């Protein structure tokens, strides 16, 4: 039996940014515990919170709580009768978050590679930001760089050097953003994993030509990558996602289209398991024709 196998990450145990009303959600990893229980509890300020259990396979298990009232919960996690991680995880649960003055997206939110970099973008959502501050928590102390593009949008990307889950906080003016923090999943990648190796080309990706309400194609070839998800991100500046297709051609290439609606700058994010490939995002200018 051990306890010190276990591991209990996810956003329901961050000290802050959950939020009255959002479900608060964390996990358990079991797999090494041996013999044993695992035991959740959720207390809240007035006391024992309904917790939500899932078998998410291979020793994970998932809960999720749901915070009413602001305030001080506390969760404690048992295995064997011993706290894993640092239980018990004290959280403070924020009032409702204010008018959102910035939205985040990209693949460093939910994942990344030891050793890469974890790329995200925040942008503006009207004329006013003022002041972001950025801090990522997790097994250890993962270096952040920020660079503001001019555009309304900030490049930000950070390293993690260990394994295991980062909570990634965006806060603007005080406040972590709505969602703020972001969990991210980093994994050390296996050796045939190569994502500087992956290369995106066409003209949906170019800094000219690209016209509303045509195809905007490119190609992502991924033959020496090694084997990992693609995963390619398209939104205008607005904070609408931007439906695009994505072929695999089964050779390890992709061919990948995107049309978009509104003659304003597009970004088009693209990862290979995790890790944005060379020249990765693109910042794209839609014209009218």
């Amino acid at each position: 039996c051990n306890p010190s196998a276990c591991r209990a990450v996810g956003r329901g145990l961050q000290p802050k940014g959950v939020r009255v009303k959002e479900t608060a959600d964390f996990k358990v990893y079991t797999k090494g515990a041996g013999s044993g229980e695992l035991k959740v509890t959720v207390k809240g300020p007035k006391g024992e919170e309904r917790v939500k259990q899932k078998d998410l396979g291979d020793g994970v298990y998932g809960f999720e709580y749901y915070p009413m009232v602001p305030g001080t919960y506390i969760v404690t996690i048992t295995w064997g009768g011993q706290n894993i991680g640092r239980s018990p995880f004290e959280v403070k649960v924020g009032t409702e978050c204010g008018n959102q003055k910035v939205r985040a997206w990209g693949p460093g939110l939910e994942g990344g590679v030891v050793g890469k970099s974890a790329d995200f973008v925040v942008e503006a959502i009207g004329d006013d930001v003022g002041t972001l501050g950025f801090s990522v928590e997790g097994p250890s102390q993962a270096k952040i760089e920020c660079d503001d593009k001019g555009d309304g949008s900030c490049d930000v990307r950070y390293w993690p050097q260990e394994a295991g889950e980062y909570a990634v906080h965006v806060l603007c003016n005080s406040e972590d953003i709505r969602l703020s923090p972001f969990m991210a999943d980093i994994r050390d990648a296996p050796q045939d994993f190569h994502p500087d190796r992956v290369k995106a080309r066409g003209p949906g990706l170019e800094k000219t030509g690209v016209a509303v309400n045509k195809p905007a194609e490119f190609t992502v070839d991924a033959k020496h990558g090694g084997k990992a998800p693609l995963r390619v991100q398209v939104q205008d500046n607005e904070g609408c996602p931007v439906e695009a297709l994505v072929k695999d051609n089964g050779n390890g290439t992709y061919s990948c289209s995107y049309v978009p609606r509104k003659p304003v700058k597009h970004t088009a994010m693209v990862s290979w398991g995790g890790v944005s490939i060379p020249n990765s995002p693109f910042r794209v200018n839609v014209g009218a024709g």
